[PDB]
């Protein structure tokens, strides 16, 4: 055989590609704290996986978010892990009603990572958590502005 | 030195995976091909993210394939997690309870139906073996491949 081309569904993730300056607000702190980070996403493995590197020079944290389309499951997979020991597997049914939401169970609840496109150089990520049944509690907000 | 910080150190369970670390010449045999096929690859495993994840690169230049195997310890599940993906669209999620009876078995469902087992054993300080198996329904494990990795760095 020949190398299978990356799935057409990866178009749904093209908005992530490039180097971004990330301005974040952390709502889990009271009062809410703010800072900056670099969120740089590249295409890897011939387009079969998009790999975001998150560098928060402030908390000396480096994280990775690997995102793929899983045809057998008809959903996107998102695998996050960092050098503070955090690790989460999220899944997303895809874009619906202006949002791209990654959800999974976690141990620190339900976690939701909701992406939104603003324009050609700006996207937003909003993180939420949910206990028991209850409602979504905002956890952070990250405004990403493209540099390259 | 003992300078430290507030980021947590990597789990001590990652010591169970230190045998993978470094650059290895991999001699593989594929039992699912008929007749069985053989070749050589490079399996290079690095410590990444301050020890919290080990990242094995599998380069099979003869098949123009590059794969990645990311392994972590998941304390909440008392298990290792293994995330495999490559530039051919394959992707599998595997888990392991750790060393048992001289083998380290990562098992999971399917690939990119069946169950899959990736089983590691140590031969000596520069030589480990990986044996891949597949199981259909509730039968036995069927040998799928065998890889001898010899450390060059």
């Amino acid at each position: 055989f020949t190398r299978p081309p990356a799935p057409e569904k990866m178009r749904d993730l093209d908005f992530l590609l490039g180097d971004f300056r990330a301005e974040w607000t952390n709502f889990t702190a009271d009062p809410a704290t703010t800072g900056t980070a670099a969120w740089n996403t590249a295409s890897t493995f011939h387009g079969h996986a998009y790999e975001m590197t998150q560098r928060v020079e402030a908390h000396d944290l480096t994280g990775r978010f690997v995102v793929q389309w899983v045809e057998s499951e008809s959903s996107f997979s998102g695998y996050y892990y960092d050098d503070w020991g955090n690790r989460t597997l999220l899944t997303s049914e895809g874009w619906q009603d202006g949002y791209l939401a990654f959800t999974g169970e976690c141990f620190g609840f339900l976690l939701k990572e909701q992406y939104e496109i603003v324009d050609e150089k700006h996207y937003v990520k909003r993180g939420f958590i949910k206990f028991d049944e209850g409602d979504w509690i905002p956890a952070d907000e990250v405004h990403c502005h493209r540099e390259a």
